[PDB]
Order: structure tokens, then C-alpha cells, then sequence
């Protein structure tokens, strides 16, 4: 649970969050394989409750129906389809599984299912799996409202409805063989690893429970004995009796202070400055590297769902977001995983968006296809962050880059950085008010490179920004505080 499972040299996955599974098949092949990312994290697979009032929000996937590969993203054959032609090319699948609960009990009674599969809240019946009330924590859950009501009480926490949504009975046997078998259908089809949904919410001897029923990956795209990649989605920012430290057992943890406080350095809240990143990894309170699975922003906090509050970079900063973005990719810290994201209506009303529900681009409810523009972008409303060049290059960058230590670092005092990563790569910001110019010691070798920011390499010529290496591993860097991008990013592999 702890290894990737991606091929040697490709170090990053991309939440395509909403997308086809046949929108993300033909990515699979266009793109990211071509480009190098490692993998892809979907959105649940999984039939969840069409939710008509708001109009289909994004949320609606988080309430889950019944184990059937039945969504708006597509059917069985269509994710069957992604699957394989994904691992063929190198790219492998991660799904987002809600394990901790079934859907809201407030919602209503019927087939208002993304499959038509019947269910009933109020009774707590789901024929489709099949669970009934004897499945359920209504027993177990000691609040007057049946729903989380303090977070300092652990119990209530994983006991207990996180926000009305029925908490499954996780200590039964019976309810851990029913997502061991739908999780074991997805590791034979061809699925890499899991992301669990609500891990804070969840025993973490519950969750062993369940690992320790699923299968090896499938042997005709990975070798014998490898395990699913394990990934506990715990919002963990300190001072709560859970601790993101209970569930290293069981695989790797997502670490929201990462981009909570990466948030708060680049916007330069309360003072702090980039030359603070001297010591960013395990030194600033986060998790083990090796157990770290690291994002700016991720699906909840873009829209303000989850936490790290106002400080979270998203594509709206695109200037920002980009340095964020190309910090976290250079630097050695934990797991990468990119965002990919769609464009709604955002409506700021007294602080807060109240569009924040509005879900991926669609036609009468129907999910649009991912058009490409000519210039490699995407249209029908698609951010598509991993296909704009600064992303991208810094993706390829840390493939260039991985197992190299760091080193060469720099600071003027402010938010002026620079550092190496071994003889293999080298990056420089300008987050300061001013121009910055000035000859730095990088450790690569000698050579005209080409800046992966600013252009790119194509047939012995750069489009962009050219550093020059001297024989001493000495170069000269100039940088505007009014740049497009005030950060320069040269490799091995962008070199003449
Ligand atoms: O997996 C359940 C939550 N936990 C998560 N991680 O721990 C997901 O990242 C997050 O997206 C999920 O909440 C999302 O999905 C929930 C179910 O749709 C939404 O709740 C919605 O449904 C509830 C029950 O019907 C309502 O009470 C609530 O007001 C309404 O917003 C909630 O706001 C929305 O952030
Ligand atoms: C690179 O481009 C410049 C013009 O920008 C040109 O002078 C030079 O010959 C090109 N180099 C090669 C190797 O073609
Ligand atoms: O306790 C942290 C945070 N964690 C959450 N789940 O893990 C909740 O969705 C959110 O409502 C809560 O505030
Ligand atoms: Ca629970
Ligand atoms: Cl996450």
C-alpha cells in the first residue's frame, strides 16, 4: 500500500476529476503517456443517488447507491475499456473509494440512481449490494442527532453520520466482504490502488480488516506479490485527539498541510517568506515523505469543502498556482498528484461561493466530452491544468529528476529561492517586489538549456529563456518580478 505501482521513471498522478472513462482512455493514449505522468486518480466508479435539487452537483458521487460501474462517467465496459487501455500505454488507475458511508438519510425513496437500482434511506434498505439497517452504526452512535457534533470526541467521529450520510458498520464481517468484493473486482480488472474517501471517519483497524482481504494486482501488467497503493484521505491539521499517524499501517496519508501552509508562503500571509522553504518537508510538522501523498489543492478545498481555508492556490490564481505547482514538483517531499479541473460560475456572496455545488460541464445532465483546442488546451469549460506547459514541463522535470537529493539551495532573506536536485536539475523564484539577477551555483554540468517555463525544447532550439552552465557549475539568472512566470526551471533533459 505504500509503492505507487507506476513504471520506473514516472513519478505523478492527475485527478481527471469529473471526466468520461472514454475521455480519459483517449488521454491515456494522446497525451499522458507520451508526456510521462504516472497515473490517473477517477472520480467514484461506483452508482450514486442522481440528485435533481441543486442540479447535479459533483457531490451527488459522494453518496453512494450500490457497487455497480454505473455513474454518468460511463458503464462497466466503458471502465473495463479505460482500464486496459491505460495500463497498455503505462498509465495506471486509482479510485476514489467511498467505503465509509451509503448516501445522505434525508434523501428521498425510489430509483433517483445513477443505474436505476432501487433504494431506501429512511429504512436504511440497499437490495442493489445488498444492506440493510442491521448494516448500519444507528446503534453504534451515542449523539442526540445520530450525526458528527464535536470533532474532539473521537468515537462520535468514525460512529457517527458525517453530515447526515449513513455510516456503514465497518466491525462486521459481512459489511467488510461487500467492499473487499467490490474493491477486488476493480484490482482484477486492472486498477493500480485506491484512494479512500473519509479515512478520519474509519477505524484504522477497520480499514487493515479490509486490506488484508484484497487481492495482489493483476499479474498480466504488474509482477508477482505487488500490493494495491493505498491512499487514506485524513485531514489532519494538527490539534484533534486523531492523528494522521494512526493510519501509516495501512498505506500511504494525504497531508492537507501541505498546501494549506504552501498556500500561505506564496500569497506571503502573516509575514512568511519563500526562504522559509529551507527546511520544507518533515521539518515543518508534515507526515514521512514516504508516507505522503502531496496536492496544492484537490477537488474539496478548490471550492471550499474540505480545509486550509482562503489560502488554497487553485487555476482562478493561475500566476500563483503555477509557482505552487512547479515548487511541489521540484522538491523531493511525498507523492505528487495534479489537479484537473473544470470551470463553474464562481459568485461570491458575503465571502463565500454559493455556486460551490456546480457540477462538471454537461448537456441536460449529460457530461461533456473533452474537446482539444489546437494550441493543446481544452474546451467545453475544462481547466485541464496538467496540459498547460509550466505544469507539464515540471511533471517531466521530476521524472528527470527522481532520486536526486537536495541540494545548492539559495536565499537573499525574502522570496528570491533557488535550489538543485543533484546534477540532473535546477530551479529559481522570484516571488519578491522586485527584479532579480544574479549568478548561482547549480551542480549540473556545462551546457546551454533550455527554460521548461517559458518555451520548450523542440529539435536543438528553445522557444524560451536560454541559461547558460559554465565549466564550474556557475550560471546567470534573470528574473522579472513582472514575468509572466517569475520562476525558471532548467534539466538534464532540456539541455542542447
Ligand atoms: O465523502 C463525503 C465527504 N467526504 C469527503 N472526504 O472525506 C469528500 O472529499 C467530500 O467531497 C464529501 O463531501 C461531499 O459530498 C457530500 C455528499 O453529497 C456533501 O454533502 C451533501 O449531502 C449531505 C447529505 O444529504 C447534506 O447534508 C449536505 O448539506 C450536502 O452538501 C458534502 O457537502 C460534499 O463536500
Ligand atoms: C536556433 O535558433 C536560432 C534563431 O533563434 C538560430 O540562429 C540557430 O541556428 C538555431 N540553432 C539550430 C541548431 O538550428
Ligand atoms: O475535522 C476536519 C474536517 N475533516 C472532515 N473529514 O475528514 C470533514 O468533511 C470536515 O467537515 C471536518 O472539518
Ligand atoms: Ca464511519
Ligand atoms: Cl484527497
Amino acid at each position: 500500500q505504500y509503492s505507487p505501482n507506476t513504471q520506473q521513471g514516472r513519478t505523478s498522478i492527475v485527478h481527471l476529476f469529473e471526466w468520461r472513462w472514454v475521455d480519459i482512455a483517449l488521454e491515456c493514449e494522446r497525451y499522458l503517456a507520451p508526456k510521462g505522468f504516472g497515473g490517473v486518480q477517477v472520480s467514484p466508479p461506483n452508482e450514486n443517488v442522481a440528485i435533481y435539487n441543486p442540479f447535479r452537483p459533483w457531490w451527488e458521487r459522494y453518496q453512494p447507491v450500490s457497487y455497480k460501474l454505473c455513474t454518468r462517467s460511463g458503464n462497466e465496459d466503458e471502465f473495463r475499456n479505460m482500464v486496459t487501455r491505460c495500463n497498455n500505454v503505462g498509465v495506471r488507475i486509482y479510485v476514489d473509494a467511498v467505503i465509509n458511508h451509503m448516501c445522505g438519510n434525508a434523501v428521498s425513496a425510489g430509483t433517483s440512481s445513477t443505474c436505476g437500482s432501487y433504494f431506501n434511506p429512511g429504512s436504511r434498505d440497499f437490495p442493489a449490494v445488498p444492506y440493510s439497517g442491521w448494516d448500519f452504526n444507528d446503534g453504534k452512535c451515542k449523539t442526540g442527532s445520530g450525526d458528527i457534533e464535536n470533532y474532539n470526541d473521537a468515537t462520535q467521529v468514525r460512529d457517527c453520520r458525517l453530515t447526515g450520510l449513513l455510516d456503514l458498520a465497518l466491525e462486521k464481517d459481512y459489511v467488510r466482504s461487500k467492499i473487499a468484493e467490490y474493491m477486488n473486482h476493480l484490482i482484477d480488472i486492472g486498477v493500480a490502488g485506491f484512494r479512500l474517501d473519509a479515512s478520519k471517519h474509519m477505524w484504522p483497524g477497520d480499514i487493515k480488516a479490509i486490506l488484508d482481504k484484497l487481492h495482489n494486482l493483476n499479474s498480466n501488467w504488474f509482477p508477482a506479490g505487488s500490493k494495491p497503493f493505498i491512499y487514506q484521505e485524513v485531514i489532519d491539521l494538527g490539534g484533534e485527539p486523531i492523528k494522521s499517524s494512526d493510519y501509516f499501517g495501512n498505506g500511504r496519508v494525504t497531508e492537507f498541510k501541505y498546501g494549506a501552509k504552501l498556500g500561505t508562503v506564496i500569497r506571503k500571509w502573516n509575514g512568511e517568506k519563500m526562504s522559509y522553504l529551507k527546511n520544507w518537508g518533515e521539518g515543518w510538522g508534515f507526515v514521512p515523505s514516504d508516507r505522503a501523498l502531496v496536492f496544492v489543492d484537490n477537488h474539496d478545498n478548490q471550492r471550499g469543502h474540505g480545509a486550509g481555508g482562503a489560502s488554497i492556490l487553485t487555476f482562478w490564481d493561475a500566476r500563483l498556482y503555477k509557482m505552487a505547482v512547479g515548487f511541489m514538483l521540484a522538491h523531493p517531499y511525498g507523492f505528487t498528484r495534479v489537479m484537473s479541473s473544470y470551470r463553474w460560475p464562481r459568485q461570491f456572496q458575503n465571502g463565500n461561493d454559493v455556486n460551490d455545488w456546480v457540477g462538471p460541464p454537461n448537456n441536460n445532465g449529460v457530461i461533456k466530452e473533452v474537446t482539444i483546442n489546437p494550441d493543446t488546451t481544452c474546451g467545453n469549460d475544462w481547466v485541464c491544468e496538467h496540459r498547460w506547459r509550466q505544469i507539464r514541463n515540471m511533471v517531466i522535470f521530476r521524472n528527470v529528476v527522481d532520486g536526486q537529493p537536495f541540494t545548492n539551495w539559495y536565499d537573499n532573506g525574502s522570496n528570491q529561492v533557488a535550489f538543485g536536485r543533484g546534477n540532473r536539475g535546477f530551479i529559481v523564484f522570484n516571488n519578491d517586489d522586485w527584479s532579480f539577477s544574479l549568478t548561482l551555483q547549480t551542480g549540473l554540468p556545462a551546457g546551454t538549456y533550455c527554460d521548461v517555463i517559458s518555451g520548450d525544447k523542440i529539435n536543438g532550439n528553445c522557444t524560451g529563456i536560454k541559461i547558460y552552465v559554465s565549466d564550474d557549475g556557475k550560471a546567470h539568472f534573470s528574473i522579472s518580478n513582472s514575468a509572466e512566470d517569475p520562476f525558471i526551471a532548467i534539466h538534464a533533459e532540456s539541455k542542447l
